[PDB]
């Protein structure tokens, strides 16, 4: 029976179509009244300058809103990144608090950021036609800071994916190349911000879901420490999994934009609306520091062989940092295989997938999820026998499979404790070399559509820091050259298993696509992390001031 | 076989004896050289004044250290609160950083605060002769702030108890009345600080273990939000249970001492030594505020009927707050039975007790734990059958028994999510009435020895805030009167089960014993919480000296 799933799809498509139609009408009505508005001047302004002109009165909020609405609508045509037009938002426009740190700034939202009167489907049939009954906390704070949230953007079915397709709204494409994934689970945001259609957005990230789409689409993203920001009111599909913690964070065209966004969120409105978040205000002094940095670095995690473009990105950044006076120290977190295979996978799937799979009862399984659902459905004894068979030839596959089995509360306790010990073990490493920050590769360039679901190993660069729960952001530093792309033909991977084979093929045909590096700091050091991101932005892409 | 347990007891008792003997020799040697030191003047100084005089140079650190060491040794004689003399600590004395916020202050440590070269036994055989390899983080911070940690103090076997006895170092007694429990699991500290033998100490608290001993021994304690202070290096016996988190916090003779101790701990040293703790510095402006407060309150949680002393303590505090200009708003957190029976008990024993019971293999089970170990050992089906049998008669006993069973990772996720939602439910309730703070009763007067283990129900007043993970502190406000004590003979309890019956008997003969109220704020509001504790202290113990 798929009648219910087909009904949901038909309806979701109707709403998305209607929303885009409403956007078109609003944009045309505005343009007829403002024939002389220099829209490209306004669209190309960096957020900081846009904000200052909104604040001075030089730009009206309406001019900014409708110009950006027009561009969002245009870029959606080739990306399918927008799922819904947040229908209140013009009335919010007219009432945006004037002294707010984000006054007059349109902000895009990953679909799971609950918004009153709108579904947060996550691409699942069961969530369709169940509108949210209030704004989640961070949407409330944005609004109290004068921001104007205006679209929900697309995500892969269930959000447990670094691709971006679902059976409801379909497939989001990379704005730089249609055959490529925008990444995700925050892929809508990546596609939208990456093509100029929103100056600022929020995403979420449990295995790389802010960082993948940022990297793949050539923009900036920060995954803070999990509890730096509020997850109150967020839509999700598994509840009470605390071993590997969700984080929510900003995505934007530059580092300053992420900094401003954090500064606006980390205010009294957030702290009182959600007392469970520690009231740590944005430390501007740490963000603005120009002190030389002790920067740890690795060019590979020995788990996912990096692409030629990834490796060159890393070495060139290393080199410009050295040239600017920073100390670059080789550093690799210990026991990565164990963090990924036992701690991260086990933490994410301690119950064998059963809670997660309830979401798919009755539903279609998007092709971009691959065989994940098929695998999770297998009984525990079969996952185990399969694991023992695969171990000698494909130890990685064997490891994930074994750790995706159900267990007792007793074993989850043991797992939670190991996560905590691992965390302190890397902190210890870090302190022993006296690092300030850590520079790593970031998976790049964008994989072809429907391949992230088949290259699970490639999450190693990002998931490590979900497991450690350290702040981690990504900055675009280069684009893939023909030379980089030709060298993929020599890429073999460290394991030679199906994940390596698919990644080889998936990263081909990527000339001109953006490639990032990743910046990490210790827990609660989001300001230092951003300070480091700002430095990399400056040295590698000087033109983004 | 208890041959190993007996061996560990014999050794631990030798060490304790040797420790105390070393303390005596050091005290005697000092006193010989300082015949004209007014030790009572020095002992009776409040910590803030003591700190200032250490800081000016008017009192030497040696004077303060040895005078306090002498008092500790004296009060131990009738309390058995000291398990070990922290042997480095005279060398640390000589090297204590002069600009440190706690320069020259002797500090007592609950035995689970790891200290280089010493066991943290927790009263368990299996931890004896396994000396800690370094100081835990908060001990390091204390030392970097110029403090001088000097004794490990006693705890009930495993710490999972609000009495204070174990098979290794034995039973700690209340300094006010030796037939009474000092409370605990931080009972050593309560007994030591409560009789004058230490001006400041740190304890831990997962179900009330800072607040019970503070309340029972007539002193102050704060249980902060769990992750306000670093737990790195703390000794425990259950690993990876994150549903109901442990919290560490100060104990002292007044509120200002708690404030100073939090201020000294919340510095860059702690934050960089344990990056997992959010670097929230102590907000003095919030602590020193004298704004009128919206104070929620209840005289009873409808779970544990309060003793007459508890209820009067609560109403008199309510009344003085109103007299002082604060708004007192009736308020009771919703669904307390659920939070205690399902959320707290389940989170604490999600695995049916199996990890916890590992600690007791081969060991004696201290009488003061009651039947806890016997009940955890019971197979799951039998816990369940027993529970259905008890349900009609004793629903409370039935509930705990049912929620003490093992479950899957899947159900723990559901539970962890329920804890998180309940937390938000109470927060919403709290915001709906626009409270600043909450005033509740606090269990007591001190129960007789070996009865906390049989009055599990009486953790209701404190464990609620472990479950909610709100900062909660206790302040002494009155002592039990003849009239309060006479009225316990009419105490029936709300359930009439064996826990109500034992509490009635256990609080008997308590004239003169201290009785506290409890102060709560929202998560991360330790400064507001302490501000409110200060106000109750000012109104109810006006003769509490500066
Ligand atoms: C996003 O980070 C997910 C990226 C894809 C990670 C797949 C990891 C994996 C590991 C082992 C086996 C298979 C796959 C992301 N952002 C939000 C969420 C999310 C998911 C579910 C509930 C709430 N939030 O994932
Ligand atoms: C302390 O808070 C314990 C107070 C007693 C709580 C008993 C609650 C209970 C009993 C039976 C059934 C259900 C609930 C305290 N402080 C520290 C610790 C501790 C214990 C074990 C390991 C580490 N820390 O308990
Ligand atoms: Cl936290």
């Amino acid at each position: 029976g798929r009648q219910k799933a087909r009904g949901a799809a038909t309806r979701a498509r109707q709403k998305q179509r209607a929303s885009l139609e409403t956007m078109d009408k609003a944009v045309q009505r505005f343009r007829l009244q403002n024939p002389d508005l220099d829209s490209e001047a306004l669209l190309t302004l960096p957020l900081l300058q846009l904000v200052q002109k909104l604040q001075s009165g030089e730009l009206s909020p309406e001019a900014v809103f409708f110009t950006y609405l027009g561009k969002a609508w245009e870029v959606n045509k080739g990306t399918n990144c927008v799922t819904s037009y947040l229908t209140d938002c013009e009335t919010q426009l007219s009432q945006a608090p004037r002294q707010g740190l984000l006054y007059g700034v349109p902000v895009s939202l990953k679909e799971c950021f609950s918004y009153k009167g709108h579904d947060s489907t996550l691409g699942l049939s069961l969530n369709e036609g169940m509108p949210s009954e209030s704004d989640c906390v961070v949407v409330q704070v944005l609004k109290l800071q004068g921001a104007v949230p205006f679209v929900h953007t697309n995500v892969p079915q269930s959000m447990f994916s670094y691709d971006c397709s679902n059976p409801l709204f379909g497939q989001t494409m990379n704005p730089w190349k249609s055959s490529k994934s925008p990444g995700g689970s925050s892929g809508g945001e990546g596609a939208l911000i990456g093509s100029g259609g929103s100056p600022l957005g929020l995403g979420t990230d449990i295995g790389g879901s802010i960082r993948f789409p940022s990297a793949f689409c050539g923009i900036c993203g920060l995954k803070p420490t999990g509890n730096r920001l509020s997850k109150s009111g967020l839509k999700g599909c598994v509840y009470g999994q605390t071993a590997v913690q969700l984080s929510l964070g900003p995505m934007a065209r530059d580092v300053e934009s992420l900094a401003l966004c954090l500064k606006a969120l980390l205010c009294e409105h957030l702290f009182t609306l959600d007392p469970t978040v520690p009231p740590l205000p944005f430390r501007e002094e740490v963000y603005r520091s120009s002190r030389p940095l002790r920067v740890g670095y690795y060019e590979t995690d020995n788990y996912t062989m990096p692409s030629p473009a990834m490796r060159r990105a890393l070495i060139e950044t290393k080199q410009r940092l050295e040239a600017a006076g920073h100390t670059l120290i080789p550093f690799l977190p210990n026991n990565i295989p164990y963090a990924l295979e036992v701690l991260s996978t086990g933490g994410l799937f301690s119950d064998g997938g059963r809670s997660f799979l309830q979401n798919f009862k009755g539903d279609f399984v998007d092709p971009c999820l691959g065989d994940l659902i098929l695998i999770l459905r297998l009984p525990s004894w079969f996952k185990r026998l399969l694991s023992l068979l695969l171990k000698p030839l494909f130890p990685r596959l064997a490891a994930f499979l074994n750790n995706m089995r159900p267990r007792s509360a007793e074993k989850l306790w043991k797992l939670q404790h190991e996560i905590e010990m691992y965390r302190q073990s890397v902190i210890a490493q870090w302190k022993a070399m006296n690092l300030d920050v850590l520079l790593t590769p970031m998976l790049g360039p964008a994989l072809d559509l429907n391949t992230p679901g088949r290259a699970t190993g490639a999450v190693s660069y990002t998931m490590l820091y979900n497991c450690l729960d350290f702040p981690a952001g990504v900055v675009p530093v280069t684009t893939v050259t023909a030379e980089d792309d030709a060298q993929m033909e020599l890429y073999k991977g460290y394991f030679g298993d199906i994940w390596d084979i698919i990644l080889k093929k998936a990263m081909k045909n990527s000339v001109g696509l953006p490639v990032a590096v990743q910046c990490v700091a210790l827990p609660w050091q989001e300001e230092l992390c951003l300070r480091f991101m700002r430095e990399v932005e400056q040295l590698m892409t000087p033109q983004k001031q």
